[PDB]
């Protein structure tokens, strides 16, 4: 009934992929990937014959079943989807009939998942260094495999890498040896026997090291950074605990951090055992810690409880960002829950401006035929999705009833792959007394209308007065009042309420450059570093016209890569008259440096 | 008084659209049709401070008014009606005050008034296919407007392709230039001085060539059907003259066919100056051309007098196959003529067996009121409006009488919209001497009985009692008369009595087994490829249950789209036990690759 | 005699017994969807087909003895909807019975129904519906035979949201719980008395009660309950003098409907159930002759009914003639004469407005291809009234005339009847004056347009003090307007102020100045008995004073009575400065309008 419209494989309904055995080797000297991928497929039809696997820029060199080598077919490339991949069977397979098949290939040094670090291009500058980012369609790009949510599977994997170097995956390691076949390489072993959908399968090689934050998490970078990150990230076991209260128990084993180079796309990725996150987070003060409760809380909300196409990418982001804010309002507060949900309702605001309110990927669920997942990404699906679930919070009798809906669901469906109406129509059961209620939504409007949702929830203003008002100070401030503007007004504010102020001043920018010129004056935003509010301030700056904050904008877009970042900037500064030049130029320079997804997504953005 | 009820646009009484400057680019890359829609609107009324547009997956980027940007709101969608857009005028319009308005518009992939074909979809395999299908309320899904046939238009569009390609449009063709901003593609002019209803509106863009056939009319296809087509529709000039001598001057201008993809849902469709046909009407011998003498009919009867409402969509087709059948009659014989009524009788009886005597479908005039036009469309308006019209030729003194109140009703209602109401009582008018014999007439039952009509009119026999006696020997025979069946049966049988002869044997399907068996052997129907003949035989054998057939009828029923054969053989199919899970396999696998209409209806059959 | 407004077979031909309506109320699509199961006996031999008047109603099957049957709907005639022929399944011999069950759906647009959604109500919280059948919209309820001169029980199911309470005008029959959907609640009614089916009723909204009397409770939302029961209070004291006056209540309850201000009348006898504007709440009872007329078509229309709508005076005549005989038992003779007086007055503006040759200013009409909402009017009424209270004076007096009166009751009830019954009535009760009676100009008095051929006599008492400061202000120049004091009025009734500005009214425009000294002195903008401020606002409309445009816009719009609505509408259309803005004001009202006071306003407004 389900179509993945993002997929070329074969679909769940024809064959599933039970599990992966990947062996393979990390060769840096030519950058790329090369092995065997051994798919365990089971048939769900009498008489399947042959079956397709999603590829992208995969050198095939043969496919082996039970021994034999088989025929197969690589079909034209279809844009960004890749190109199909025919294998054609020895024998034709009946219902529930299993088979291994056992692809060699190796990867393009070109691949769309994978960014090939020089060694320059690192902290340490002596050693290489390799990331994987498969979210959405981006695995295919690594092995061949049905490249759909819908399928779970379990997987192994053997890696050989410079003996110099840590391989980690999103699985819990299973040891190490010296490579028999290679004195100079040494292969890491990984299991992951929690079903997964493919595009969690995650690999890092490099110069890496590890500090223990808590009983079941290490977190990872780089020499120069792991001590900062142990610091920044020390919240970590608390939240998981949280957590688990919320979500149930936490059946990944061990939760790893990995801090990755600057040009990590993502703020964060949660692989599983094994989360990814931007060095950007490193604020110096924990001020961050919501996106690694974010990441935390995909351990239920994405990773247990699957979207089963990527047009339900609000089941994932929706459901993680809500248990997100639930755990830091445990740790700081209800007033701080509500202060990060009305912020998260202006970024929806943003989005919704920037797209048009009739813009399709404006609506909860999208359809994304004919769209490219990296192309259609937004904060809509976080914000509208979380929205939409704090307005059911409050319909349905607050957050401790709410939150025993959403340990159910977790419960429900854990292990599987669903989509919105699965996720409605047991809303409904488990509210069962509540019918009544339930049909007062306008069900129509929230998860398929364009623009803005309907009805707004109500949220505590508490900590976001302050904001408003600094904000309406300078917005509505002339000539004969920038002199009454000091230091001591960000006295009681932190920088939460720091940041929130300038993206409210930011949704009414342009200010007269004389207010901005000012503002640096006596709040000296330029010395601070916080990625969040530096992004902010830069995108103010750049949009009233200040020259000077030129230099200081491209500084930022390209010293690191994290697109929630990078992205804006080189829009804005394309956008102002006397950097345009500029900003296309330095991307010409950079882009062959690039994060190959940052890298087309900002050359559409320029129109280059 | 009347009102459209497939429309959620303002209605003609409070403002109306008198002409359309459409610019566009058609993006094969994305499937999208982007532009701007200029819409010249003419008040109605005092005061008049918005309006109203149908809307259906387009994105509006802006509406604008005298160079300025103006407010609007999408509602919420109405399932099959869309989504209507309500525009917020700058300033209060009074009676006959006229303003343009500029939207800027994209169509979404899924528009379901288009077909996007790949490369390997076309007849040439090098180049992609588009082509739209607006009848009846789809043309909301390319462009917003007031869609209903109510408001009379013209146009006049720019539209820019890939440089390979050519498109053609339901309009005199107006000039090519290479695209000033893009040297990939070439701009095509277009120009519709008569006002059209927006269903009329019509775009193709592909690999076409043309053969002139006639001083006014060009064949278009692929070229690999371009020189059959011109032989297939030869007579279509000897048409257009038969036709101008009936219905007065044809004031199009142009009179160009256009053989579509095999995927076009109809048989053919009566745009303005380029009519649609499928290429199933391919039979090699030119025995198919009533359907071009039925679109040529159109533009008189539809195009040039057009129902108000669907409701009275039996004015538009009833009228249409009175004159295609006059038509025919002039070219081929009196005789020939009411062998063809007699045949659309039969078509009347299928279509209310398969309805029943009592749905509210078999009526004359209908109540659309929550119906989607596309559900509702059969033969019935066709057929009854034709029998309604045969007998009252033979009521009020025969073919030439009546064909003199056809052509004083055209020119009467030249360039308008109307109801049967305005028909009927210019019908009265015309006939001011005879209104005692047009009292007779049952005009409750006639109009707004379900069921076959309360009396039927007098068909000459001689052409078809060859085809009676032939079904009846088959229909009758036992075991032990099927040797004296012989090819010989055949000798003095056109294709039409053939046709014919397969359809009365239809009627009272399933034969036994022993006999379909027999008919092929004697008969080799399997060998022929006239598509009426083939659609009905293979009916006949799957309704038999002959299974040697199922793979032929899966065949036809796939590798051609016309909605007459398709959807009834897949009906066919998935009641013949041996064939049902195959012809819902067969459906699921392709419909992604189908017409977005014929998709729909089929599911629909299916129960999927 | 022929029912030209109904295109069913006539009673000649078929007669409908009895009606059982099986429906339910969706508010969501502003349909009933139901069964309308009529009993029919054939009055002919070979009874092969007979027609049932339908309008906007969406027909799905007709079943007789559990097998679908043909039909046809047939061609639309405007106002009076599309004929339904039924083929019967065998003929039908004379006083042979069939039962019919068809199943219908109303249109939204159904000329018979006003939905109203919660913002139009009192309470804001539920939705609202009322019907109002009279003259020729049951028809556009359900399938029947749409004349007068058919008279039916029924009994009824009416499946409504569960919070919601359904009334109709019949007997409450008990409620339960909708069997097939929860949310969902049965109420049951039945009419044991024969009843033409205009007098079909029923209301869907949150409604409450309170008990006024043995045999009464007042209906509304919980708003207006206790302030109607308190307006609405001598309505068994009324009750009690009609039952001396007409014979016996037939009719088990009286109960009294307070309906949302859109409601187009002063009041509808629904029998068990008269509908009542909430205009009536004066806040003083002062407006209860509504109540009076409402209560006395419990016999003259209800019990006693006109065979067609071009008799129509036989009802409203003899209901006013009683309605003001009550509020004579009650309040005096010379309040009697006072009310009938002020009627003969409202007479005259009728006849003026109409012209006094137009066909609508007869008595007796002939409604041959006119739409009885359009000829409408206080004719029948007044006309009507003026020729029994000239008969009373001239047969005797109002002891001797209310004794033919209650004998006429009696002598027709549960029939309907035509002018000629009345008069060949008359002549039979009046044996000994027959030479009297034929001193009468009857085919002037029936039969002729215009003004009657002779005035009856009326006691001035009450009325003399209204003239008088009527012409004070109208033969007043500017010398005079200092004199004009608020103690002009100290010793007059509400009564009497509006008698005092219908006579004014009469002679408007009044210069400007007047009006203006008037509101100064007498401060009539704060008076919100709405018989007197509709005069008032009438007055200084006519009288060109634009202070007064948003208050009678205010009230032309806030209530709907017609008697209010359509004057105001009209006046403010003939006021240049309040033009455009009342055609404005009903083009942005008329979709939320009721759908006959929708039509005429428009009409009235040329637009
Ligand atoms: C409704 C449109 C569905 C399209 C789904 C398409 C693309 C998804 C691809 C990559 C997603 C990466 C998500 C990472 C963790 O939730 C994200 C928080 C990171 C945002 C940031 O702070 O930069
Ligand atoms: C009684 C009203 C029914 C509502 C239907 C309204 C519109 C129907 C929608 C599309 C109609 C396309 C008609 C095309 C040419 O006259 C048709 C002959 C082609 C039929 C065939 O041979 O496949
Ligand atoms: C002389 C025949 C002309 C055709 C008129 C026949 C029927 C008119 C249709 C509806 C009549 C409803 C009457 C209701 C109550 O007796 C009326 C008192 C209410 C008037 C008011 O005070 O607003
Ligand atoms: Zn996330
Ligand atoms: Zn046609
Ligand atoms: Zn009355």
């Amino acid at each position: 009934e389900i179509v993945d419209t993002c997929s070329l494989a074969s679909p769940a309904s024809v064959c599933r992929t039970k599990h992966l055995h990947l062996r393979c080797s990390v060769d840096f000297t030519r950058r790329t990937l090369t092995g065997t991928a051994a798919l365990t497929v089971q048939s769900q039809e009498d008489n399947l014959r042959s079956l397709v696997l999603d590829t992208k820029d995969l050198t095939i060199e043969k496919v082996v079943i039970n021994g034999q080598e088989v025929k197969y077919a690589l079909g034209e490339r279809q844009s960004y989807k890749g190109s199909p991949m025919e294998i054609s069977l020895p024998i034709a397979l009946s219902k529930n009939q299993e088979i291994v098949i056992e692809i060699s290939f190796e990867t393009s040094p070109k691949s769309s998942a994978l960014q090939w670090l020089t060694p320059e291009q690192t902290s340490g500058k002596e050693h290489p260094y390799l990331f994987s980012q498969c979210q959405a369609i981006h695995c295919r790009a690594i092995l061949p495999c049905q490249d759909t949510p819908s399928v779970k599977l379990t997987y192994t994997a053997e890696v050989s890498v410079p003996k110099e170097l840590v391989a980690l995956m999103s699985a819990i390691r299973d040891g190490e040896t010296p490579d028999p076949e290679d004195p100079s390489r040494k292969i890491y072993k990984f299991i992951q026997k929690v079903p997964i959908p493919c595009y969690l399968i995650a690999l890092v090689v490099g110069a890496l090291e590890s500090r223990q934050i808590g009983p079941r998490t290490l977190v990872w970078s780089e020499k120069e950074q792991v001590e900062k990150s142990a610091y920044e990230f020390s919240e970590t076991e608390s939240m998981l605990k949280i957590a688990e209260d919320l979500g149930g128990p936490y059946v990944w084993g061990q939760y790893d951090l990995l801090v990755l180079p600057p040009s990590f796309p993502y703020g964060g990725m949660a692989n599983p055992c094994l989360t990814f996150v931007t060095p950007t987070l490193l604020a110096g003060d924990k001020s961050l810690s919501n996106v690694i409760a974010h990441e935390i809380s995909h351990s239920w909300t994405g990773n247990l409880v699957t979207n089963k196409t990527w047009d339900h990418f609000w089941l994932n982001e929706g459901h993680t960002v809500y248990l997100e804010r639930h755990i830091c309002g445990r740790l700081f507060g209800e007033k701080f829950r509500h202060f990060n949900a009305l912020g998260g309702w202006g970024e929806l605001q943003n989005s919704v401006k920037t797209f048009g309110e009739t813009h399709p990927f404006t609506k909860l669920v999208v359809d994304l035929t004919d769209i490219d997942p990296d192309v259609a990404y937004s904060s809509v699906p976080y914000e509208k999705g979380f929205a939409l679930l704090f307005y059911l919070e409050q319909l349905l009798g607050g957050p401790e009833i709410f939150l025993g809906f959403l340990k159910a669901y977790v419960e429900k469906f854990s292990y599987k792959s669903i989509t919105t109406d699965d996720w409605k129509d047991f809303l409904y059961s488990y509210f069962k007394d509540k019918v009544d209620v339930l049909n007062q939504v306008d069900w129509n409007a929230w998860l398929y209308s364009p623009g803005l949702p309907p009805i707004k929830p109500n949220y505590d203003m508490t900590l976001t007065n302050a904001c408003i008002a600094l904000s309406q100070r300078w917005i509505t401030a002339k000539e004969d009042d920038l002199n009454s503007f000091n230091a001591t007004d960000l006295k009681d504010l932190s920088s939460h309420q720091l940041n929130e102020f300038l993206a409210q001043t930011l949704q009414r920018a342009p200010l007269p450059l004389g207010h901005i010129k000012r503002m640096q004056e006596v709040y000296n935003f330029n010395a601070i570093n916080n990625s969040e509010i530096r992004f902010r301030w830069l995108r103010l700056c750049i949009q009233s016209k200040w020259e000077d904050a030129i230099p200081l904008a491209l500084k930022m877009a390209t010293e690191q890569g994290r697109m929630k970042f990078t992205r804006p900037l080189f829009k804005d500064l394309a956008a102002f008259d006397k950097s345009h030049d500029q900003a296309v130029r330095t991307y010409q320079e950079h882009k062959a440096s690039m994060h190959p997804v940052t890298a087309m997504l900002v050359g559409k953005d320029l129109k280059v």
